């Protein structure tokens, strides 16, 4: 099973439509999937009736599944060029996974083929020696460790500890975090990592390791989902106030704040800022196994969601208008991604076909290196579906990463029940409004600050630690000794004084 739709250009299309033994594919992920896959055509259907985009040139598809594996999307991804190894692939929307878009983007470049991402977030995706015909809808996660370090350095948080989750999210998260905090004066009291399978009773381990520098009170939590809420469980059950400052793993989910919700208060998560689509969820809820023949996996994915079958006759019966809607997290990316290619595509035919709005000989095929390097990348426009309000644009930066946006919450006690407020956002610069932050706002006692050291006195000079740069002792000056700086005394003489002032 592919999905085909003719076009006179036509776009390919990777999907996790199945998730992942001999076994390549597994059950129907009916969101990040079928949902997405959808969105997609939601949006070549959208823009092929758009006479501002492209009113000549109809875009086609050639859409694949991914299986939530890199080796079966390459198997997949073959296709797209072998249309080259008599119509082609023009460019590629895809890659949900991050190592499904490497391995994509590593033989697509070999065929010039522009290639937007709508989800792969992996800071390796940004270098342009490997993936130059690469670009995404989504920002990488490198940026949201920019806009933590940029929190701690406004509440002075220069003492802190650092937690990771074993992997590519975890590890490239802090370690950019790290460099970030350096050039910001933050020091890691302690730097940890938290593995796959970690028992209830090993997650309870790396607590009492945060809490062998209890100084620091700010944990930067750049963990996955499963780990951020698991670390947070061995935190409440061994009972540890802690100022948590982290990633989108655990961002603003009820599901990672689960039992430990006092635990977890007063706690900043960055989350990266999405809207729910115009016009998609009535598309989408209105889809039937029927009417919708042009979607190979909607007649699998329709007897799985309602759990019955074409012979057991009710299966029509049910529509996905009884089931309430929630749409999919990245779907505003999925459809700007389509809309940034079919913009690309229009601004190139603006350029190479000016005497017709037919897809000219100078097109016919396009050049796919001018076609990434002169117009995918240039892009801007006011992202399509955008709520009545936003101003919201799509563009990419010199390496094809979106234009990183996200939303800082913190976790508040309403008068009771325990629930997230958004407090402010990033967009390329830190903005958060403090009068929404509980441990702020009122003035209710001094900031949660988390320092190794307090200032010196008169008569002391800060002597540092080897080690850390953020660490000192308070050491005294002789009684024959002034402050000269605020780390070393001098020898006044032989028959002179040190002044009452430390001078
Ligand atoms: N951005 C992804 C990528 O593959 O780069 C892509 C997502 C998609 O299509 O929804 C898949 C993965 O979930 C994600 C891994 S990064 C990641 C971010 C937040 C977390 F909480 C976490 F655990 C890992
Ligand atoms: C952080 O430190 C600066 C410089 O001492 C100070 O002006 C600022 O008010 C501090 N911010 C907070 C919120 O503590």
């Amino acid at each position: 099973k592919v999905l085909t739709l003719e076009g006179d250009l036509v776009l390919g299309g990777l999907f996790p439509v199945h998730q992942k033994p001999a076994e390549d594919c597994g059950p129907v992920n009916e969101h990040r999937g079928i949902q997405r896959l959808e969105a997609m055509l939601f949006a070549l259907d959208r823009i092929n009736r758009d006479p501002h985009l492209l009113p000549g040139v109809r875009l086609g598809a050639h859409i694949l599944d991914s299986c939530s594996k890199d080796t079966h999307a390459l198997e997949q991804a073959l296709d797209f060029v072998r249309a080259s190894l008599p119509t082609a692939i023009t460019g590629v929307i895809g890659g949900s996974y991050s190592d499904v878009s490497i391995q994509v983007a590593n033989l697509l470049r070999l065929f010039q083929i522009p290639q937007i991402s709508y989800a792969s977030t992996s800071a390796k995706l940004s270098d342009k020696s490997r993936y130059d015909y690469f670009a995404r809808t989504v920002p990488p996660d490198f940026f949201q460790a920019k806009a933590m370090a940029e929190i701690l350095r406004f509440f002075n948080w220069t003492y802190v500890s650092t937690v990771a989750s074993e992997g590519d999210y975890g590890e490239t998260g802090i370690e950019a975090f790290e460099l970030e905090a350096r050039a910001r004066n933050i020091c890691v009291a302690t730097s940890e990592k938290v593995g796959r399978a970690m028992s209830r009773a090993a997650f309870e381990g790396v607590v009492r390791a945060l809490l062998q520098k209890p100084s620091a009170r700010v944990a930067v939590l750049f963990t996955r989902s499963e780990d951020a809420r698991e670390l947070l469980a061995a935190s409440q059950r061994l009972n540890a106030s802690f100022t948590w400052v982290a990633s989108d793993g655990w961002g603003a989910l009820e599901s990672v704040v689960a039992g430990s919700e006092g635990a977890a208060e007063g706690a900043i998560t960055i989350e990266l800022a999405s809207y729910p689509i115009s016009d998609f969820a009535s598309y989408f809820q209105s889809l039937d196994p029927w009417n919708n023949s042009r979607n190979p996996w909607f007649r699998e994915f329709w007897e799985q969601r309602f759990r019955c079958s074409f012979r057991q006759r009710d299966c029509a019966a049910h529509s996905l208008r009884a089931v309430p809607f929630e749409q999919e997290s990245k779907i505003m990316f999925v459809v700007n991604a389509v809309y940034a290619m079919a913009h690309a595509l229009h601004n190139m035919h603006r350029a190479l076909c000016p005497n017709t709005t037919r897809l000219c000989d100078a097109m016919r095929p396009v050049n796919g290196r001018r076609l990434y390097k002169d117009f995918v990348l240039n892009v801007k426009f006011d992202a399509p579906f955008r709520p009545a309000d936003t101003h919201n644009e799509v563009r990419f930066d010199r390496f094809g990463d979106g234009i990183g946006r996200y939303n800082i919450f913190t976790y508040l006690r309403a008068g009771g029940r325990y629930r997230y407020q958004k407090v402010g956002y990033w967009a390329e610069g830190l903005t958060l409004d403090t009068s929404l932050i509980p441990w702020a706002s009122p003035s209710a006692g001094p900031l949660p600050a988390s320092r190794c050291s307090e200032p010196c006195l008169q008569n002391e000079v800060k002597s540092v630690q080897p080690g850390e740069v953020c660490c000192w002792l308070c050491i005294p000056c002789q009684p024959y000794e002034y402050r000269l700086d605020e780390f070393t005394c001098a020898d006044c003489g032989l028959g002179y004084w040190p002044n009452a002032s430390l001078t």
